[PDB]
């Protein structure tokens, strides 16, 4: 349900800033807008995996609204891939957001 995804990205978003997340700009960088989201959201690359990526809230939301596949892996975008803040935690060794909630 696209509308449930839109609601998700609206409330499940958060202040994506290196001051908040304590990670470098590149680490928290939106792949879509190649910049600091400032306000973005933790969404999986792929649902049945631990690989979570941080996107821009407005950029990812409009992408879903265009009815496009996933920016990274071209899988079906759903609310099921959209996960919490606690979930996706920047591990420098992996270079990616790892899961804490599954």
């Amino acid at each position: 349900s696209q509308e449930s995804i839109q609601n998700k990205i609206s409330q499940c978003k958060f202040s994506v800033c290196p001051e908040r997340l304590q990670c470098p700009l590149e680490a928290i960088q939106c792949p879509i807008t190649l910049e600091q989201p400032e306000k973005g959201i933790f969404v999986k690359n792929s649902d049945g995996s631990d690989v979570c990526t941080l996107f821009d809230a407005a950029a990812f939301s409009r992408l879903v609204g265009e009815g496009l596949p996933h920016p990274l892996t071209r899988e079906p975008i759903t609310a099921s891939i959209i996960v919490k803040h606690e979930e996706c935690i920047y591990d420098d060794t992996r270079g990616n957001f790892i899961i804490k909630g599954n």
